[PDB]
């Protein structure tokens, strides 16, 4: 009986090696794994720095708006009030007219 | 003979235990690996919500660029309006006069 | 000394298919981080394309603020222009009057 323990072991050894053999493959993929994830950080970082350039050329873009409005507004504003001027002297050259 | 059988199973298992300890290395590389992903899909979303902000803000701007176009385009023609109606004034003075 | 010794292997053998089994329960959380790298990977690139969407727009829209900023300067130093010529022409009407 103690040859049949051995035949059974020698099995289970053949097993053994066999279920070993698969999970080695294994290695392999981990480290392909954490190589893959380090590629990926990388990208995202640069996406990251990229938003970043992004949001600040959206915000000096909107400042730089709200510059040109109000600096035309004011030359509007001002051309407006010339007019005006200009308007109230034809009236009072027509008044000395007449 | 049995003995011989007996060493050499005890030979396979030395080398199948030194196996198995390189592959348990294997279980905490898989978790750290795993929280790794959750930190990149962490940036990922961050990086998307930031983006879409960024994508609104362009469009308003877009918007507001166009509105204040518009809005500029009709007061420089009232302006120009007002000139002629002014160029008018003086022909008449002018005619008034001789 | 023999049934001793293959009661012994019977254990070691035992032990390294606990060791087996517990590595075994890694093969799928490697194929599911593998998967999930992937999708990652996926929403980098997405992100990536409406990156380069926003900067493509936020360059055009600053262009376009230039070509108005001069566009209107020049439009409103014409009409300065044209109201000093008015300016004058008033002179002119107030020295041909007395
Ligand atoms: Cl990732
Ligand atoms: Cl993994
Ligand atoms: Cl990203
Ligand atoms: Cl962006």
């Amino acid at each position: 009986q103690i040859e049949d323990k051995i035949e059974e072991i020698l099995s289970k050894i053949y097993h053994i090696e066999n279920e070993i053999a698969r999970i080695k493959k294994l290695i392999e993929k981990v480290d392909q794994n954490t190589a893959d994830i380090t590629t990926n950080t990388n990208s995202i970082n640069q996406n990251t720095t990229d938003i970043a350039t992004n949001t600040t050329n959206i915000n000096n873009l909107s400042d730089s708006i709200t510059t040109l409005m109000k600096q035309i507004e004011d030359k509007i504003e001002e051309i407006l009030s010339k007019i005006y001027h200009i308007e109230n002297e034809i009236a009072r050259i027509k008044k000395l007219i007449k």
